[PDB]
């Protein structure tokens, strides 16, 4: 009666990069992931974009555990990552930290950000250092789809974006 890691309604852009037009959240409650993944701060601070939404629907568990996990380790690494839970959304939540290129962090750190993903079989995720971290859309899913060899479920919230992304990739 298995129904975990149950991803539908995707387009498939290479053997194992898949993109959907969906709210994380949402999807994450349809699909019941293995992995969902937060694109956070150094500080776990969970306050705006992706890590806002998904700490919003686990009504702030996630913040807890994440204001835990620095009290004992300290900050991240630009580049690096976390498995905490998932609470309620996923069995586990892999925290990756990509650069914000808005204050000046090396772009190359990107590649350090997306490389974590190997690590698992199957994720669901968004687009690093995109939002706030004002890296540019088309350039992170260029650099997920040469980085990440596992299977990773893009979901892309809004429809402009996402049909931007699909045109500009297939276009090659």
């Amino acid at each position: 009666g298995h129904m975990v890691n149950s991803f539908s309604g995707y387009l498939k852009l290479t053997d194992n990069v898949y993109i959907k037009n969906a709210d994380i959240v949402e999807e994450a409650k349809k699909v019941k992931p293995t992995v969902v993944v937060n694109a956070a701060n150094v500080y776990l601070k969970h306050g705006g974009g992706v890590a806002g939404a998904l700490n919003k629907a686990t009504n702030n568990a996630m913040q807890v555990e994440s204001d835990d996990y620095i009290a004992t380790n300290g900050p991240l690494k630009v580049g690096g990552s976390c498995v905490l839970s998932g609470h309620n959304l996923a069995k586990h939540c892999l925290h990756v930290v990509g650069p914000n290129v808005n204050k000046g962090e090396d772009i190359q750190l990107l590649k350090s950000a997306y490389e974590n993903f190997n690590q698992h079989e199957v994720l669901l995720a968004p687009l690093l250092s995109a939002g706030i971290f004002g890296a540019d859309p088309i350039h992170s899913l260029r650099v997920c789809v040469d980085t990440v060899r596992t299977n990773v479920y893009l979901a892309v919230f809004d429809k402009n974006l996402y049909d931007k992304l699909v045109s500009s990739f297939l276009e090659m």
